[PDB]
């Protein structure tokens, strides 16, 4: 009976195994966008893709990766609020069952219907592992997705689906440009938080793009006909694979544009 999105064992249910979930610095949280306060002195943003390495996509159960070769620095997140480099390890999604939902941030209470995750973790500490156990240990850039025109940079993840569609499954995916599923402008807002999913660990300085990016009603439909279970288990759909907003305690987030 281990953690899921499910009635029995989903975020409500979580604090049981991992009491972080009801820690100083949970995410996701709502972003408030007339309390934000605008921080010149935040940096902007440098988002180096040129020369990511995708290598495989998996089904994990509760959303499906795209990780990269992190052993290089090859795909590095620097600047805005950031001290340092971080690299690159993997993106996923959170989504819905229905287009009025799915994103973990909201926006003035507005859910999208997706949020896109790009993890990164801070090369001071050497590997993704050591990382996660530090304050400062990872950076994750989220993107909202809502639903309209096509991101043609998505479409490749999208036609992969059909082959990692249960818990366990991974394929090949090479040669994948993530720069393909970032919207025009970067102008963010950050503050300090937590992974979304257990163990919940608060080692995320969270950069939320204020720019969604639109994919289609078809492309976040495929999204939908994932799997949570293993091959051969009884099917339950991957949908609304997402944390509702989490108090924001003695925290400010800060916007980088005004
Ligand atoms: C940040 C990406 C991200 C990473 C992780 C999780 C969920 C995430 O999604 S989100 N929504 O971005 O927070 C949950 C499992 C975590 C893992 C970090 C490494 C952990 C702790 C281990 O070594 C064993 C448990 C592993
Ligand atoms: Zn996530």
């Amino acid at each position: 009976h281990h953690w899921g999105y499910g009635k029995h064992n989903g975020p409500e249910h979580w604090h049981k195994d991992f009491p972080i979930a009801k820690g100083e610095r949970q995410s996701p949280v709502d972003i408030d966008t007339h309390t934000a306060k605008y921080d010149p002195s935040l940096k902007p943003l440098s988002v180096s893709y040129d020369q990511a390495t995708s290598l495989r996509i998996l089904n994990n159960g509760h959303a499906f990766n795209v990780e990269f070769d992190d052993s290089q620095d090859k795909a590095v997140l620097k600047g805005g609020p950031l001290d340092g480099t971080y690299r690159l390890i993997q993106f996923h999604f959170h989504w819905g069952s229905l287009d009025g939902q799915g994103s973990e941030h909201t926006v003035d209470k507005k859910k999208y219907a997706a949020e896109l995750h790009l993890v990164h973790w801070n090369t001071k500490y050497g590997d993704f592992g050591k990382a996660v156990q530090q304050p400062d240990g990872l950076a994750v850039l989220g993107i909202f997705l809502k639903v309209g025109s096509a991101k043609p940079g998505l479409q490749k993840v999208v036609d992969v689906l059909d082959s990692i569609k249960t818990k366990g499954k991974s394929a090949d995916f090479t040669n994948f440009d993530p720069r393909g599923l970032l919207p025009e402008s970067l102008d963010y807002w950050t503050y300090p938080g937590s992974l979304t999913t257990p163990p919940l660990l608060e080692c995320v300085t969270w950069i939320v793009l204020k720019e969604p990016i639109s994919v289609s009603s078809e492309q976040v439909l495929k999204f939908r006909k994932l799997n949570f279970n293993g091959e051969g288990e009884p099917e339950e759909l991957m949908v609304d694979n997402w944390r509702p907003a989490q108090p924001l305690k003695n925290r400010q987030i800060k916007a980088s544009f005004k």
